[PDB]
DNA sequence: AAAAATGTGAT
DNA sequence: CTAGATCACATTTTT
DNA sequence: AAAAATGTGAT
DNA sequence: CTAGATCACATTTTT
């Protein structure tokens, strides 16, 4: 679409390599990111330093927006690159202007925040409402049904560690494994190493 | 401020009585609400029908916005009146126009969604990261330090059932009580009926 | 009058 | 090791 | 070479 | 009654 590239045309593009960190939690916020390609993980931590993945984001997504509507906003979470990334960046100040000349961009952003509020709210329910098994199961279905999931005679195949699965559903790595083994004993999946086949 | 009343001047005001329901979950969304006075609770439910309070909202807050950026959006949660309310209402369609003539209103809304995303994300951490006691404690401190909390020689006094406390932190009513009694045994609070005094 | 909100105490 | 959920009336509290 | 990610099995 | 967390190496897997 036009408008997207007018905005882009006003951003510095940057690349980050997998595992690097685009946004530092609690730092002062003055920039807005747009992921042109690649994948990132928004994550929060606890005192011990244990992590909690609040969400993933991909091509198309805006990052670093929450601290865009009030002076002295600090970053709410850390943003790490899931994969190699190309991210458009633009100053808050600069961006603000674009809006004035074009209120569509601001609308498009807000839609994304709107969508996010739903997922996070949904995720709040999930924890309050489902057990780890239940949560883990759901996570395997979503992943398994994504663009990156792979094809497999018996269903769809995903690749991920029991560590990162635990930081998505909010449980310990040991608990993921005990449950992954139970899900296999129930013939729902087959898991070898980081590879897991969700049957279908 | 000016702009607020220009917007208001384009809304039908309505009153709802405590316990009534302003928004029906899953219904088609076409209206946007603005709370002119009173308090509401955004809540989600599970199959059993058990509730989970995602948040409270008060004078100043917008409601019914998530389903404002895409055709055929359905309400994400139920909205019930905590207290007697006066809520400005305006069609999505109508509202959209105001924005065009004035992009400040749309900005002001987005700020609120932004703020919300933070609290909900924070709330996600809270569950993933704290135990009920920990969660309950935090809830008593927030409530206790609000405009409605009451004054008391020993600290601040709040009034609320162990039922609604459980639907905020996400635990059972029985568990709230066991913990409220433990918090008293630790001399942190004093609880008689719905009344609780958080010491200070 | 009943509903509404709580409490056991065990398990 | 041990935090929560669940149970099903009799007992308080509200509307 | 080590880090990184896992697994026990008990409790 | 019973779902999770925690523990601290020896054992796989990566970078
Ligand atoms: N709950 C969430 N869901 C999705 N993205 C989020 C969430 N919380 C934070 N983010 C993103 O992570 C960023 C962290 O810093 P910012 O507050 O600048 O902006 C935040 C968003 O871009
Ligand atoms: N309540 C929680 N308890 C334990 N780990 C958690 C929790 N919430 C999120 N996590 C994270 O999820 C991760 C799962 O694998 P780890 O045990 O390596 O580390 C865990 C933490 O980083
Ligand atoms: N997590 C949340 N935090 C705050 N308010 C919310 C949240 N989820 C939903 N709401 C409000 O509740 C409304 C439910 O219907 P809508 O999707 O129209 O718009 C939603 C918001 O106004
Ligand atoms: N995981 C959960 N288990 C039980 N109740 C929950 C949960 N998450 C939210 N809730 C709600 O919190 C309420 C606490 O009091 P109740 O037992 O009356 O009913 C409970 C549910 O409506």
């Amino acid at each position: 679409d036009p408008t997207l590239e007018w905005f882009l045309s006003h951003c510095h593009i940057h690349k980050y390599p997998s595992k690097s960190t685009l946004i530092h939690q609690g730092e002062k916020a003055e920039t807005l990111y747009y992921i042109v390609k690649g994948s990132v993980a928004v994550l929060i931590k606890d005192e011990e330093g244990k992590e909690m993945i609040l969400s993933y984001l991909n091509q198309g997504d805006f990052i670093g927006e929450l601290g865009l509507f009030e002076e002295g906003q600090e970053r709410s979470a850390w943003v790490r690159a899931k994969t190699a990334c190309e991210v458009a960046e633009i100053s808050y100040k600069k961006f603000r202007q674009l809006i004035q000349v074009n209120p569509d961009i601001l609308m498009r952003l807000s839609a994304q925040m709107a969508r996010r509020l739903q997922v996070t709210s949904e995720k709040v329910g999930n924890l309050a409402f489902l057990d780890v098994t239940g949560r883990i199961a759901q996570t395997l279905l979503n992943l398994a049904k994504q663009p990156d999931a792979m094809t497999h005679p018996d269903g769809m195949q995903i690749k991920i560690t029991r560590q990162e699965i635990g930081q998505i559903v909010g449980c310990s790595r040991e608990t993921v494994g005990r449950i992954l083994k139970m899900l296999e004993d129930q013939n729902l999946i087959s898991a070898h190493g980081k590879t897991i086949v969700v049957y279908g």
